[PDB]
């Protein structure tokens, strides 16, 4: 009987790529989504047409609040309800937007950027662990956290917190046989609303090929970390950035 | 006239040593505190005896909540109301306690640990910057963040987020001439409630002299970073750890 | 036609496991060695028994010297001579022993530890790149514990740090030629056969993930990933394979 | 009696600023140099005019070779011969030039870049420690070593090695009371042969003031690390880079 995985923010883009590649490897998947209901259901439909009763959707807001723990617990519960087990958690969902130091309130900005990128991963990790084979968690990090975009403090804080979670949880969950690792893209699929000229400015900075990573390339590193070929790896973050983080100003 | 500094959690231990040292260097000081009212008032009294009208107290809970932004605005504002300027911010206040992944409600644990260690520092940084010469911010980090204590995930997340804030704010505030740096203790004054035997266990691990840092030694590094001797340093984090972080398991 | 790989220090242990997995994946290999001559020749023999003329050996001392560049060029040359191409270089060979700051001379310690761990990797990378005439890559065997080093191993540690710098520098510089450069950083893997079990257990007990050392094959699995089409966008990265060891405070 | 310091490559630029400031602080100094004999003697003359018998020169090639240990041993001996003691070692001398992977031989390139930047620091460290109040070593590192200049692999290798030495020697020498630390410039005094256009190009990248560090600014951080205000600091590398290393491509 097939293992099962939760992928957060899996309706589109990198999360969908990761859900698809896990499914093709033999996983049943929970496709978490927030606003993208149609895309989520559409993906689950495609996956179920390939193998029946192997995909489900689960809607959750991952903004920080006093109910975020309940929400995270429910996402994990959804995997146990559909599949009877939960082998892999992929923390992919991420809010990303500028929060200049010098319109959402600042309260909202902190709640969304810290909640999605860091607090929700921690609460999902807690629920995943409490409910417990090749068990692992993969966190989607950011290769450029030490050379950040100007005016993105809250986003940067959240991704650095996520690094701290990866290490702390790797350490504490190791005795339970749960590995915890990260994949850190540089530039991968560009924002939908980004103009082509602005996309090319990013592409030209990448040493390896002057192009963004495909979603599938990101997913490839996720698949490695969840596989038997990574059974000794925990607390590691693999950059998948085409050399981008190595380029000086 | 004399420059002014806000020091958070400045009633006792390291924050106290920082407040004293800045005051001895010629700063007027706001001593922020949460529960230690008697100690804070007592410190202001002692400093004011040295030089009249140079120390005040400001009480605030730095727990994350929808009122935290207003609280942080108020702290900065207290420095302006007392001293008519605010030249230095020291983010020292910190909650610290275990938050096991497998085990106060979880939402309280999040609010306290992430609020004090990261979100309060971000909001203070915003309030400080907006209100704006040798301007700088010093964040109290942690030298052991990459080799964390077992079961301290939320604390570790908060301190990693603080590293992210230090970098992101250094970059963003550099055009305004505000420097942003960190000081990362290893083992300094041990928890008052920790037994002498457990304290000795940590002391024994420290290569440089088999002892913890004094609060004064931590304050020394803060003083350097705020000084004109650090005029070109921003985005740097100075460990003050006696070599502890270099020691393998 | 099959690709070809050079693996340094490939006679035994992790270098051996790397050569074997590459060979199992379809690579032709050069097994470089220094003192383990019988093990190197027998390994290549067992590989050639599996598939004819798919393995050669090349002996070289990788101590720093004025002849080291020539040796390194010859190692790369031996891959082109045998197989007509060189797709993969694995810098695996390593000297490891204490060099306290406070039976070899210091100049010998410098030459062996900096030579094998850093200078020879640089010189091999140079010859590798220059000889290029679809998936080219270099993998450098780093060390997960380089920021929490063993007492009295300054030269070793300096060599492994330099190796980090080479991985980054060569990744940036070689990216325009489509050559990826990455690292694998073991924590504790195969401990010396001769180390007492009670000593081995001291190390094993410190590892979070299973209180055991990595197998050689576990280390090789990461190299195999980095050289594969699943890692085509990865360059300049160093994957720790340490079971959480570098996370553990003193 | 006044303490004594060895500064390598001290005839010009940053090493000169370091020797000057150490001298202004009360230290007697050994001004090591390789080719700059006139500039070295001129500097010794200025310092001895200020305080007689407080400065000496010592010539040495720091290229790697089988006699480099003897040369490093002699530099340390020259401090004992002039001053009767050796309290501080500043590893400042550095060769810097491109060594592309694709008129010096490669053997020479290796010997010069790895010897000056790494092996000579190790051998000086060894001799410093073997001949042994407030003892310390300060290594001049490089803030940009993780985002290196294209075609500078040997230089980068040497500076990364120097980080490893800083850590390993801090750990090993701590029991003897010798601290070991680093200062990592970003862009400071720009090279002798660089056009105005190219100087401005680098200046423009620096967040904090769009200018390079002064030699004195670099020296200020060295002074801090050897001072009594740094007595618990060992194994630390302080970036002095005006935020340069924080800037993405
Ligand atoms: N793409 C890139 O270039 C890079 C990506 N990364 C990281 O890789 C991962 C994937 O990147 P990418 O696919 O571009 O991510 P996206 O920006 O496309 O976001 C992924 C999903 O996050 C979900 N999400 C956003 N806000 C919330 C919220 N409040 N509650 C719940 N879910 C929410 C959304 O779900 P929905 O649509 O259902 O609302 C969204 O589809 C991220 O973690 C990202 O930070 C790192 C660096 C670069
Ligand atoms: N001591 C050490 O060994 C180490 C220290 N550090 C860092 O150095 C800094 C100072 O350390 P140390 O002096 O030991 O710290 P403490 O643990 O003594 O905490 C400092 C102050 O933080 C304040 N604080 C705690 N919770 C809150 C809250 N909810 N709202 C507002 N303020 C709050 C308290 O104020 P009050 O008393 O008024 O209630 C407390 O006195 C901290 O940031 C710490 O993380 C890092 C590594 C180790
Ligand atoms: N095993 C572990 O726990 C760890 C391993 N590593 C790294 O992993 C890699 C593989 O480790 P492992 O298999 O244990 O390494 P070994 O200690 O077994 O050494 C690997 C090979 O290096 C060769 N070598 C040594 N000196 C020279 C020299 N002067 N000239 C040429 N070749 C030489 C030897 O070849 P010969 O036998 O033919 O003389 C030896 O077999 C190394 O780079 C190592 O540093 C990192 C962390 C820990
Ligand atoms: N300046 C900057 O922007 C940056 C500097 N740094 C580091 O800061 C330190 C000082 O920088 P800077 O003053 O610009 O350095 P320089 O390039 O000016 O060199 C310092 C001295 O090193 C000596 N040196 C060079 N080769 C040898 C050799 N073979 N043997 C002995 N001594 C030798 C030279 O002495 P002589 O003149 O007597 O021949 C030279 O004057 C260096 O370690 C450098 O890497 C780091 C990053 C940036
Ligand atoms: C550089 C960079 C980093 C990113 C990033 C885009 C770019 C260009 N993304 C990040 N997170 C999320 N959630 N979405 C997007 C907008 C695609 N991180
Ligand atoms: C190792 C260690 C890390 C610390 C730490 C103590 C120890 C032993 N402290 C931290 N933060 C806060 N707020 N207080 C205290 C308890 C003093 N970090
Ligand atoms: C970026 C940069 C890094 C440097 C550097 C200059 C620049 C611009 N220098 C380095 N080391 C030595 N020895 N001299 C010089 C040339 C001044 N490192």
């Amino acid at each position: 009987e097939a293992p099962a995985a939760v992928v957060t923010g899996a309706a589109k883009r990198i999360g969908r790529a990761i859900a698809v590649k896990l499914h093709q490897t033999g996983y049943r998947v929970v496709i978490h989504y927030h606003n993208s209901a149609e895309a989520a259901v559409s993906l689950a439909d495609e996956l179920n047409k390939e193998r029946s009763n192997t995909a489900v959707v689960c809607q959750a807001d991952l903004t920080n609040s006093n109910v975020l723990p309940a929400s995270c617990e429910e996402i994990i519960n959804s995997c146990f309800r559909a599949f009877g087990r939960c082998d892999v958690l992929v923390n992919n969902a991420s809010a990303f937007y500028p929060t200049p130091l010098v319109g959402k309130t600042v309260e909202t900005q902190v709640a969304e950027l810290i909640g999605t990128n860091a607090i929700a991963p921690f609460l999902l990790t807690m629920s995943f662990a409490q409910r417990q084979s090749n068990l692992s968690i993969v966190n989607l990090c950011d290769a450029m956290v030490d050379q950040p975009c100007m005016a993105f403090s809250l986003y940067n804080m959240g991704k650095h917190a996520l690094v701290g979670l990866t290490q702390s949880a790797a350490l504490e969950l190791a005795p339970y046989g749960i590995r915890v690792n990260g994949v850190a893209p540089g530039v991968s699929l560009l924002p939908v609303a980004m103009g082509e000229e602005e996309k090319d400015k990013w592409r030209r900075k990448v040493p390896l090929g002057r192009r963004e990573a495909s979603a599938e390339q990101i997913a490839d590193a996720v698949i490695f970390l969840v596989s038997g070929s990574a059974q000794y790896i925990t607390g590691s973050i693999i950059k998948v950035d085409g050399g981008l983080s190595l380029v000086h100003a």
